[PDB]
């Protein structure tokens, strides 16, 4: 595209408030943003507010989402379409111009790890140039294992294909499979959709904990085998619904946009890959590690 | 196959009549028939009745079904597998040679959603080439939902593959994925595999309604991340089984050959595209519409 | 490899022992068996103990497990990753040097059928070459429907790539895609990831049991439609956890690595096909036999 060409928007932080017991505002951009996918592999990614996948959204279930979208790309309109809402997609879910802004208001009836992304057509191409992310909706009555997590992290898997290849995205085997991880609170890490990172910088955890992981495969067309090497999920929740309770799972599949929260115990000092356990996609850089330590601290 | 150049055979209409309170019979045929699976693109399909996928068969668990098929193939043998019945694979599923016809007998004991097939080997040959469908099965007891529910459909997803090649079948990717929709009451629409017709004429609905839709992904070879934008599954049972019972699912996943009832509601009035959350099949054909209006009809 | 070139070292049974009431001691090998995986066509296999899938090992819940590999591979690491245990997988699952032994300690808490393959980087390549197999631990309570089956197998699904081809483990499609079985019990057969041998000698049971197979689809790449036809599933596991419990089931979606117990009645004499209804991987092999006779006998 002529008009992204040099393009390389800087990321923009989320900007979330609350603004009533029940109602929220949510703004992000569209932007263009070059990302280093696998090293020396920069991958100009449609996105929002810079990141790939999109910066992390955590709401209460029952809460209204009043959400505004500033597109930030010169040429091509975007749009949002989130997974936890009832809304009428062609009037709700629509694009919104270069250089405009747009906002819809829509409710997050249901508890769980949603998928969010870009709508427009063609959706597979903005879902595969990077418009993905997940939006959390956190149960009004929690999930009945809240008492044993320790500590928890969001982890996401995405693929990446030959840049902005219409081609290559419908008929061919996605050139990284990846994992990121989007902070819940201070501290965490917020990384993008790259083959190194949570190799490099592995997840910490602490001999013993139970973590929890709020997980989803955003695709954009692969299902995930997700897995935790060294353990078995104690307990599994299908799309962080608290009613779709699975234990002692070894693997748990995704759909594309599927999610879940997933918890398991780390008994002994190390590092435990995870994995998608479609080792194709996991050679192809998704992987990613949680070092456990006797203090959980590096 | 030479002795299918230029044929055509018309649909035929499924025969059904029920013969005693938990018998049934049913009466199919295997035809070449022509069908319009993408704008100007004709498949010759092998089918049941002249559909692909095939006409939808309802009955009651518990009912035993009397299924005679009518080979109207000139030259190639075919079959019927239930996926709802015990039965002896060797001598119930068995070929029906060109231009005669086999009556086979066995019990469909279990409720759900269930592909059905052609069993003539390569199956894969004859499913890819369009021999597969759903068949229902009622359950006695109902749903825990049905109350709730205020209108249902079938959707159906399919691949289509270049035509009659089975290195494609086997190694390629699919050149279309596809819905249909098949009645269960009068004045629903009855629709073929194909990439647009569910876009063009989609299903409809009013505001505020709960919808169930059976749905079976019959592959031959992908599975399905079955999801309705603007909404959230409110219930789902897992191959139609009431047992199988989530709640609050964003997409749910189905094999090849997987059923589910899958229940949600929509808010408001618009157009909400039904996929395959993968999203390299969606862009290739399967995205279905639902339009919702006020009224519920057009 | 140089050093494997000729190389086929015979399989060496699997040696466990009972070493106290909840200790078990579990010897395997890491070695270079040729397998014929499709008539005519052997693969140089990388094993455990000259088998692929490898062999089956059984614990019950609440086992410790003591296991050696003896690396008897001339050139290559290997190592043990079990996904029944919980274990530190940077101390626990680490390399064998050929020509050497190592022993790791760890328990298996979890009931269910779990895959174990080698953990050596690359791992696609450890798993795609034959290193993976089933673990399977009984739980301590059994299974509700354990007095309702009368004969029990187990399967296992993989796949085949061009041989020691990185790029086609990664990216290309599987070549052969095939069901073992493993012996339970004695005369139960024990078999290899082949195309052909459950089709030549079906698995045998006795018209109206009762069958449970234990089953993984340990990949390494693909998932699993798992089928049984002219039957349904009455009860299903995932994983083997007792409480993953699903009924009904036509269809049983297994990710790579995942495990079930499935359970389902034959009614009828005949040969009943057993698929992965991703049908393009059971043409290229994955179709299993069950013959049921009179008698079971065959
Ligand atoms: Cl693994
Ligand atoms: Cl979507
Ligand atoms: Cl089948
Ligand atoms: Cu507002
Ligand atoms: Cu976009
Ligand atoms: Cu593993
Ligand atoms: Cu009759
Ligand atoms: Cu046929
Ligand atoms: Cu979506
Ligand atoms: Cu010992
Ligand atoms: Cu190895
Ligand atoms: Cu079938
Ligand atoms: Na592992
Ligand atoms: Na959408
Ligand atoms: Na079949």
């Amino acid at each position: 595209i002529a008009a992204h060409k040099g393009v390389n928007q800087a990321p923009v932080p989320l900007k979330m408030e609350r603004v009533g017991p029940h109602d929220v505002h949510i703004e992000m951009t569209a932007q263009i943003t070059d990302i280093e996918i696998d090293k020396g592999k920069i991958y100009k990614a449609w996105t929002f507010n810079g990141q790939a996948p999109g910066p992390l959204v955590v709401v209460n279930e029952g809460d209204t989402i009043h959400f505004t979208l500033k597109n930030m790309d010169p040429v091509v309109p975007h749009s949002m379409d989130f997974h936890a809402v009832h809304a009428s997609p062609s009037k709700d879910f629509i694009d919104v111009m270069p250089n405009k802004s747009g906002t819809f208001t829509y409710p997050a009836n249901k508890p769980g790890v949603f998928m969010y992304h870009c709508g427009t057509k063609p959706v597979l191409q903005h879902i595969a140039n990077g418009m993905h992310g997940v939006i959390i909706v956190k149960p009004k009555n929690g999930y009945p294992t809240d008492k044993e997590v320790d500590r928890e992290y969001v982890l996401i898997q995405n693929e990446w294909y030959k840049y902005n290849d219409m081609n290559d995205f419908q008929n061919g085997v996605p050139s990284y499979v990846v994992f990121s991880s989007k902070a819940l609170k201070p501290g965490d890490p917020n990384t993008n959709g790259d083959t190194f990172t949570l190799k490099e910088k592995p997840l910490l955890a602490k001999v013993g904990e139970k973590i929890r992981l709020y997980i989803n495969n955003v695709g954009p067309n692969e299902v995930s085998s997700f897995h935790v090497v060294g353990t078995v999920f104690d307990d599994v929740y299908l799309d962080g619904n608290p009613n779709n309770h699975l234990q002692g799972m070894q693997t748990v599949m995704l759909p594309a946009s599927g999610g879940a929260v997933v918890e398991f115990t780390v008994t002994r000092p190390g590092t435990y890959p995870i994995v998608t356990h479609q080792f194709n996609h996991a050679q192809k850089g998704a992987v990613a590690m949680l070092k456990v330590t006797e203090t959980g601290e590096d």
